[PDB]
């Protein structure tokens, strides 16, 4: 669990289910390469994404896809993602919880950073 | 104009217009006496509630009728309403700005205070 | 668990410990009587404030003291507290989770509103 | 001004003044072409970023520079930007206006889209 990530919906009062979270690194040449990828629980939760070890120093983004949520809701959202970028582990390993809060037009993003 | 109030509406991406929006000043006895009132306009602005002579040092209260506002497009919404507390503190020329960014179960607010 | 509260902190970036929040339900006499209260724990998290039983239909009032919290952090924040009013289980008994992301001029606050 | 950038800061209740702010039009291959970009005025504003003309639809991102801003205060931040991707639509007349609301560990952001 040194990466985890929660979607809520703000318009429902519910988490966000079924929401696909695409993770990548910054590589070497300065691409997004992809790292990990999956999608939001009954819970909103997205856990399993990595590990301690495959998960290194870098610059990491993860692109929640919000429009594809609200769209089969029947709502025509503004964003067509959500985007968090951050280096992560600069300082040596973290836990890291990136949290969203989806509105159709408007959406927050926190980090919770521990260290295990 | 010391005192500015602005709502906006996170589902449509619009100013929230002609919500309600009630101003309270905390008495010496503890109870929150009406202060000022109105509406917002079609900018989700609501400007004159106060001037700089009545507007002094104590602890405020804005109220902003959210409920209403969801049930008129049909919309249920979580709360009552959403209230903002603060004290006003002179320290040097003070321009207050309340915002608050609505959702159906979610809102937040900011303020943003300014010296001209 | 019908009630939890939350509350984050988005200076840090990490939970908002030993913050004290007093929970109201409105009486017949439309005034706020007591109803629980406690302090978040090392989580930011605010368990046990009430039961099945004891949570009845009504409106409430969640009081999260923010100002005490950023004072002893040393920063003088804008808000007296964060207050979040609502109606409970009007179409029976909901479990709620508050959650607040708390900044010295900037509050957000949601509700999940989950049916057991 | 079809377009205009607001960035706000949650810690100190101001305007986010001289934050770098870029915006990027999605080009054919699929690669962010750069578009605009200024750094914000003393309210926090930036305007004059593009024209009627020039502002056809497409995929847009907005990112801003959030990192420097928090560095120059001497607050450590947790991300590297803040980034705002939308498609613009030619809906009747329109004017986009993207709100940033600024911490360390969380941002939240706002599109109100108005026709005069």
């Amino acid at each position: 669990c040194p990466l985890m990530v929660k979607v809520l919906d703000a318009v429902r009062g519910s988490p966000a289910i079924n929401v696909a979270v695409h993770v990548f690194r910054k590589a070497a040449d300065d691409t997004w390469e992809p790292f990990a990828s999956g999608k939001t629980s009954e819970s909103g939760e997205l856990h399993g994404l990595t590990t301690e070890e495959e998960f290194v120093e870098g610059i990491y983004k993860v692109e929640i896809d919000t429009k594809s949520y609200w769209k089969a809701l029947g709502i025509s959202p503004f964003h067509e993602h959500a985007e968090v970028v951050f280096t992560a582990n600069d300082s040596g390993p973290r836990r890291y919880t990136i949290a969203a809060l989806l509105s159709p037009y408007s959406y927050s993003t926190m980090a919770v950073v521990t260290n295990p």
